[PDB]
């Protein structure tokens, strides 16, 4: 494409990679922490039920 | 010509779509995990209360 | 050309900030709600035995 | 090296800084709230188990 069109594509591409990377990191963190909370709750409930 | 202005507007438009799409995905994920935890907590507490 | 770059950066910063604030508010509100639900349920359990 | 490439690099760099800052802030908030939830759940479960 033209010089200006190619440059626009470059800017959008580069920032999309940055945005996607940060997005994936936050997604993974939220999933990890929520998954751990469910794991803890599951184990604790089992312990409570076994104790009374 | 007006191509620089139009290209700037296009860059902002394209990246707005990306930014908003990732935002919506995170918003939905956080809401889903929160709802899941609330349900798990309420269900488990009901079980506990009925067991003793 | 410098003014165009500034305009692009400003406009996208405004949008990024808007979505950031919304996520911050969501996380805070949902976390606060979960803490309340956990404590309320625990209070019921303790008062039950 | 050119003004066109320097401009693109400028836009990408400046917005990357903004994106990174917001990302770190959200990361820290998620970590803080998840840590609090684990503490509250642990505290409460220990209280329940010590009470019966
Ligand atoms: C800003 O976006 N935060 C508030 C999101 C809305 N609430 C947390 C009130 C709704 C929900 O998820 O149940």
């Amino acid at each position: 494409g033209s010089i200006i069109n190619e440059t626009a594509d470059d800017i959008v591409y580069r920032l999309t990679v940055i945005i996607d990377d940060r997005y994936e990191s936050l997604k993974n963190l939220i999933t990890l922490r929520a998954d751990r909370l469910e794991m803890i709750i599951n184990d604790n409930v089992s312990t409570i039920l076994a104790s009374i």
